[PDB]
């Protein structure tokens, strides 16, 4: 059962903690709160965190930049090796 | 972090774990294979295990039947006191 599924929390709350994560990566996916049925990929890098939204095309695969994906299984996975940003490197890492 | 979010797996691996369970109502929240960007609600009752594929409307709420919620976290858990079958009475409890 993944551990980086977090349903639906605040945004703020995934601040909290991935702020107190140690390594750069660490993510979860949570359910949006302001964007009813959208995913939202947070990060932990340095001293913030960042958030990607998920997009979903209209053939309903998702992505965050261009690639496509049909799950979001894959989708993170696959930035486990491929960074998540394109200014720095980051690949997500399984929270503490 | 959720326990019933099982990321992307095969119908058949979720029967056949489902089938190994020991009350009816345990669940999985699973990605479908068949229908990518979709998710696949796995019940056990009886014998046998029930899929449910769960929808989502044009403004992306997601629901089963008629009452609509903003994320699988909420329909789970509103489900785990309404029942998921129409026919039967069938209440979702996490899995074992
Ligand atoms: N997929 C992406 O996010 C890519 C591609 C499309 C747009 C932007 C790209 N993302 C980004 O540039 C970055 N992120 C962004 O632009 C993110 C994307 C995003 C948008 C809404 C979200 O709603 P939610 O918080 O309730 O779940 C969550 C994430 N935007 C962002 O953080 O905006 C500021 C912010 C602040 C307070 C509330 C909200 N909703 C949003 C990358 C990381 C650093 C910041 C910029
Ligand atoms: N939301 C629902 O599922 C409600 C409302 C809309 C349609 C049907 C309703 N569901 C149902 O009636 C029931 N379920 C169904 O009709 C389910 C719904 C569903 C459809 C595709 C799925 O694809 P996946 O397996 O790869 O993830 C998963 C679930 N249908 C179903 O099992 O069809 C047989 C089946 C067999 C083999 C492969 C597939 N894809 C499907 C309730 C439980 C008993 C069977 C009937």
């Amino acid at each position: 059962p993944h551990p980086w599924f977090f349903g639906k929390i605040p945004r703020a709350k995934a601040e909290e903690m991935l702020s107190k994560q140690r390594h750069d990566g660490a993510f979860l996916i949570r359910e949006s709160e302001s964007a009813p049925g959208d995913f939202s990929l947070s990060v932990k890098f340095g001293n913030d965190v960042q958030h990607f939204k998920v997009l979903r095309d209209g053939a309903g695969k998702y992505f965050l930049w261009v690639v496509k994906f049909n799950s979001l299984n894959e989708l993170v996975d696959y930035h486990r090796s491929t960074s998540v940003s394109r200014n720095q490197q980051i690949f997500l890492r399984d929270i503490e």
